[PDB]
């Protein structure tokens, strides 16, 4: 692990695995000849610790999930293996720009958001805590659409990021198993037979997680769907049971009742269990699974596990629904991250009963012995029983899977105190008045390897030299930072290292975009994925209020920078996304506002973009409507990186603010009761409108065609659910927010001030590490040991 | 390099590679790790080899086909490298058997049989003589399916060879190309111009072609096609424009008219032609193209490659319509392998019109000025003109895509001296007529290196200790052979490699089939694609001869080995399969006739299976019906590998009588005239029935139901055929067919005999090595030299 040998192994690579010499070599050839040396040091340590658990045979942890949102590889392969700046070196000797070659790799972008890149900073975590974690989900051929803006709108491409190659995945052909679908049910003598039943093979791919400095690679095992005139056909039709894996459902917070998406849960589900069972017996015989099996429901999606495991545990494995029912709680935990109705995952029966006959029967057994236990406990509470039913049957019933992993897992956990106590008392409180001890909370976090050392080496090092290297193992080491508070040097070196940030992410701004970015304006940026909860329209009425402003009264300048991607389904968050674009046409183009405001979208928001965008920004937004933030990551991301907070009290925001202290953070707008108040009182947009000119003009302006004039009527949608169906009150929240946000600007022109709060902020950012987050879930709900 | 090199190397694979030990690695696991191992081996040569094209600039050839029938790889690059002994002591001291690991490989079964076989053993003559070839054709997800069989019916099962991945195949990404569908033509002032189409990309991928024993490593390039709620079923349907180069017509000389068929062979073509035209350019610019360019269209199934170099020269490369056809004529030669009418590759114009418009267009103005020409030489013969339109208007107008090859090349070539014959003085006299010279002959051969150094080892070697090596390169030397004609010594150790041949191979058979082989029994086998002019029917009636004879008189016993797959929609065809199987099932158990003969329908025959049966076989049926078979390939590889034939004045049949002595070779039946007399005087099958007392039989018990009593109608459509519409007049040779094959088992009887016409055989074979054929090729077609 020397430059020489660095060296030796790329020329040799780019030979014998490209196939290609110094003279033809493409910059994509360069950037698999190293990878292709950077996972070479993988394997031994891959192969040791796998060996090692079945060995030692600690107790595994399995994450099953849908989504694994994992970004590029290739630069944390290398920081977590401690190669980068000898590699760096290498390829700097080979006359090669290794930042060109990282920029060729494709992003594993197989999640939506929040949800997906949680489970990443989570694989990360667990292997860097030394645990024997396994993540299960699906190999999409497709991962989140390419999102690209054309006329102002965003339009989706689809994302083939293995076209060229996955060098980071390994094929365990021999590890394939069979998923069944449909069929029919028999109760035969010689127990129930699901039969008929079509068969899509799964072959798993296995990608190494190794852990920062540690010497173990966990893996993530995900995967692929495979099928087992009219003979064409019927070869091309092979492409049906294919489909299965083929695309990631493109939506956040949002269930869409597709059988496609019911295939791929069941899919997914189904192989990794079998795994999981194949496993355990390669180490009466089931009475240890539990102690040896922790299989943790990343949200509902997977909720179909707690069946098909008592499926097997009873219809394959012969045992007595009691104990295998004992033996399936035991093994379950569900996390859940939902607050919106509408992103409730609810089957209809008929659906479920077609694709997984057995997967029925065995749903409405649970709920039977259920609902015997509530009635045996309060023989008169009616409305109980069907409040606590696992099936809805109000004209289509349907499957309320949420209640199914509730009673099929041992602990159900919010990801963030305020989401938490909702979840706990208030959406499952019959649940958790029979069952206390079982609802938890374990308050989100994210890797400060990827968050921190990979994004922004600039703040890591900085950090480094002041505190020592202890932090990134334990981020609560960066409290020390506290010692600088007064130390004008330190003050300055930090907002050298934002400023560095601001310039690099400038260039890629004004490469990509038609717009020249003031180096020294404010860095205003709202990232996440576009939706009405989130509330980047809000953030929009105030760029709109900005503009008025500087052509009233030709002030700290900013640029406002929005992104996120856009469920292709979802009509008002494309409606969002226009009305940005639109905006950001008007405002960067007045001659008068000029250099004073500068607004833009940030296309195809992801991973490796966000990587880039958070290192530089100085306010990060975060704006959900009190009670619809279960708990948000980007926040403890930007937080993390220098970035001061602008947000209501919700989900992690408020743990941020206890932390930091609520004074370091720009908290505004109502709280949760005060949201309740509303909802009872009733919410009447027209008021906030009648009273607040500013926001009136706003309005007027965009329903006017002021910011659409070749189509006045273009943002008819937005208005009207703003004043007659906004679930998020927004104008409840504008003068606040605008208030809240002058305070900003105020600040910023006290560079001291400033950069002393985001000290504070950074200072605080401990309990954020996705480690902190892994220890808590080890030591309450998978009862297992880090190493 | 050396055994202790070559180990290291595959441990050093086994575990960066396959990231394995030995404790886990898989045989598969073993493969790869060898296979990787052996492909190291090709990169320094490979890239130096187009390294040395790329200098020197010598004239490619560009081999255009739709089929590659490759079979494995592995033993075939060991062989051509001279690394098989050390790789083979390699892998020995590792305690691995090399045969376990090479059983592993898939066969890259791009092909149906005879066509797609010989571009394949071109590949490797052509890199043996050290030419700049290249091999361009179609990347099938899915090549020829695995045949299975159920309840004696042939069942089809698809292969998907890359389910494992393929180590001998390398994306060249960079040379992606789109592809143009549909659309259509607009005659603007800039030109013409082919608009709204539909675009597929097509992604090259590079198979390594190592010639034998010279540091020539050449490439065959394979195209896959790839595509450029709502959004869900746009991403799914991305998987129509992949469906292009899915899977391979298994059609065996017989026309269908698909149009998904014609998508791949414009895709193919398009793609290839693209790339031969950047590839010249990166070398009035064109004016040198036909003296550096020579491609051979295999069939007409790549007909499309005339129109669409004309439209990339015209309407892309704006040369003058004369110039351009100039340059296409002397850069095209095609090559005739059908003969059966509905072989013909016959497309309706408002197919073509509709998926390639501006190619109908380039067509009808090459027939234009086709006939203008034939009209101004002719002007009174109008049946001349609709007898050499590239269009035949009788209802349904087609495009005669035979006559669209001839004019746009230099040079039409048939595959043996009797068919290349019919095809310039019968099939298209009245172009021969009219360009002479054009007309060649190229009788077909075999790679010496595939069908006997990897196949025979055995008898490679004894050879090679009798007359040296040389022969490897220059099979003619194989003559040397007669020296040995009276040494009883050779004789013996010539029976006994095929005896060791035939003890393996009934091995082989037993453990895939219940059926004891009796060793010493005479091996009859008829391996090749089921077909009715091929009439393993034929056999089928001799077997059941054999059958009734054994019955009435309880001999030289024999093992009557046939097999070969039936195209999906052949009904015949697997007809005569179910026949063949119900007959074997019949004699095999019949207690009386035991161990005197023995029936096996040889399942999946493939080239990796032909390479197995081939060395043990006795006797070589190619039976086909005078006028036929344009050539076969078979009939060659079993003569190099010492069996004696059993076979009709078909093909190259006739040359291996020429060569070896028709006295040496066990001829029979009608010959082409005999076949015209007949169907003159007209064929009257149940004449044969009549006279033939063994025939009736035969005929009665069959249509009786004696070998199918459960069903005894089952083959009723074999029957009628047979007696009213048997295009192949089968009884006609049946008398002929039944002498000869007494006269076969006569010469059996004597050891010393037969041997001695093996050893005339094997030493006359070597016309037939593919080395000759490709010499033949270069001098008088693409004007290319060896070395
Ligand atoms: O395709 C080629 N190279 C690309 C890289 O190969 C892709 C398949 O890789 C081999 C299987 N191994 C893995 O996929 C793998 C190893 C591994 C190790 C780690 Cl630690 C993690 C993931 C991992 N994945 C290729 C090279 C080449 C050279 C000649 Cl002469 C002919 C054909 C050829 N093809
Ligand atoms: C972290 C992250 C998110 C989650 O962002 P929130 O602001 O917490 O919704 C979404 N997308 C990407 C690409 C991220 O990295
Ligand atoms: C050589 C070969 C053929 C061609 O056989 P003929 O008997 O010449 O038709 C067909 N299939 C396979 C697998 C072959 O190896
Ligand atoms: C279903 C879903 O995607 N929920 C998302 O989950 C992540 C990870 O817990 C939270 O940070 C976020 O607030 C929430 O919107
Ligand atoms: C259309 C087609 O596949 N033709 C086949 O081509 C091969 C190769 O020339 C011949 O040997 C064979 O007799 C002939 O049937």
């Amino acid at each position: 692990e020397n430059v020489a040998e660095l060296k030796k192994s790329f020329n040799r690579h780019l030979h014998f695995t490209l196939v290609k010499d110094r003279n033809v070599a493409t910059t994509r050839d360069y950037y698999f000849a190293l990878a292709h040396t950077v996972r070479d040091h993988l394997v031994g340590r891959w192969i040791r610790t796998q060996q090692h658990y079945y060995d030692k045979c600690p107790k595994r942890v399995y994450y099953l999930s849908l989504e694994f949102y994992m970004g590029r590889t290739l630069q944390n392969t290398m920081i977590n293996l401690g190669l980068q700046n000898a590699c760096d070196e290498a390829i700097y000797q080979l006359g090669l720009d290794i930042e060109e070659l990282e920029e060729i790799e494709e992003d594993a972008g197989l999640g939506n958001g929040g949800l997906g890149r949680l489970a990443a900073c989570f694989l990360d975590s667990m292997a860097t805590l030394g645990l024997a974690a396994y993540g299960y989900g699906i190999r999409y051929e497709y991962g989140i659409f390419n999102q690209k803006i054309r006329d102002g709108w965003q339009v989706e491409e689809a994302d083939d990021w293995l076209r060229y190659g996955n060098p980071w995945e390994k094929s365990r052909p021999e590890f394939m198993l069979p998923v069944h679908f449909y069929g029919k049910v028999e109760h035969t003598n010689t127990g129930t037979k699901w039969i008929d039943t079509q068969v899509v093979l799964a072959l798993p791919y296995d990608t190494p997680v190794p852990g920062y400095m540690n010497n173990t690679v966990n893996t993530m095992r995900l995967w692929s769907a495979r099928a087992p005139g009219d003979y064409i056909q019927a070869v091309l039709d092979r492409n049906l049971a294919e489909n299965i894996s083929r695309v990631l459902y493109p939506n956040d917070n949002f269930f869409e009742g597709k059988e496609l998406r019911l295939k791929q849960e069941y899919f997914v589900v189904a192989a990794t269990l079998q795994d999981i069972i194949r496993r355990f017996k390669a180490s009466t015989v089931f009475d240890a699974f539990p102690d040896q099996v922790a299989i943790q429901l990343n949200d509902t999606h997977p909720a179909l596990a707690i069946p098909e495991l008592m499926r097997i545990f009873v219809d394959i494995e012969k045992l007595p629904w009691s104990k295998a029912w004992e033996l399936t709680q035991k093994t379950f935990a569900y996390t859940n991250h939902t607050v919106l109705p509408e992103a409730l995952e609810r089957w209809p029966v008929d659906l479920v009963e077609k694709l997984l006959p057995r997967h029925l029967e065995i749903i409405y057994e649970i709920n039977q012995k259920h609902l015997d236990r509530i009635v045996a406990l309060f023989p008169k509470d009616v409305d109980r029983l069907r409040r606590m039913s696992l099936i809805e049957e109000e004209g289509s019933k349907r499957i309320n899977m949420a209640h199914l992993c509730i009673v099929g897992s041992h602990a159900v956990n919010g990801v963030a105190k305020i989401h938490s106590d909702i979840v706990k008392t208030k959406v499952f409180k019959d649940f958790s008045e029979l069952e206390p001890d079982k609802f938890q909370n374990k308050t989100n976090g994210i890797t400060p390897r990827r968050w921190l050392l990979l994004c922004n080496p600039g703040l890591a090092e900085l950090i480094a030299e002041k505190i020592g290297e202890d932090y990134v193992k334990d981020l609560s080491q960066l409290t020390k930072l506290h010692s600088f508070l007064g130390d004008d040097v330190f003050l300055r070196e930090l907002a050298k290292v934002k400023q560095e940030n601001k310039l690099k992410f400038s260039q890629f701004l004004e490469t990509e975009y038609k717009v020249k970015i003031n180096p020294s304006s404010m860095f205003d940026v709202q990232v996440k994925r576009i939706h009405e909860y989130k509330r980047q329209l809000l953030n929009c009425l105030h760029v709109i209020t900005m503009y008025n402003r500087i052509k009233k009264d030709p002030f700290v300048p900013r640029t406002v920078i929005i992104g996120g991607k856009a469920a292709p389904g979802y009509h008002m968050a494309k409606m969002i996304i226009k009305l940005i674009t639109s905006v950001a046409d008007v405002v960067n183009n007045d001659p008068m506002v000029g250099s004073k405001l500068k607004v833009i979208f940030l296309e195809n928001y992801r991973v490796s973009l966000a990587e880039k965008v958070i290192p530089a920004t100085d306010l990060s937004e975060q704006i959900s409507t009190a009670g619809t933030e279960a708990s948000g990551t980007g926040n403890m991301k930007f937080m993390l990186n220098g970035a001061l907070t602008i947000g209501t009290m919700d989900g992690a925001n408020v743990e941020m603010a206890e932390e930091a202290g609520e004074e370091n953070l720009f908290i505004f707008g109502m709280r949760i009761d005060d949201v309740a108040a509303l909802d009872k009182k009733g919410y009447e947009a027209k008021e906030y409108y009648e009273a607040l000119p500013e926001l009136k003009l706003v309005i007027d302006q965009i329903d006017n065609g002021f910011f659409s004039p070749k189509q006045p009527d273009l943002f008819k949608d937005i208005i009207n659910m703003l004043f007659y169906h906004d679930r998020f009150k927004v104008f409840a929240d504008y003068e606040a927010y605008v208030k809240c946000q002058d305070k900003v600007s105020q600040l910023y022109m006290n560079p001291k001030a400033w950069n002393t709060m985001v000290l504070k902020n950074i200072a605080a950012s401990g309990k954020f590490s996705s480690d902190r987050t892994i220890k808590e879930y080890a030591q309450n709900i998978w009862n297992v040991e880090p190493s």
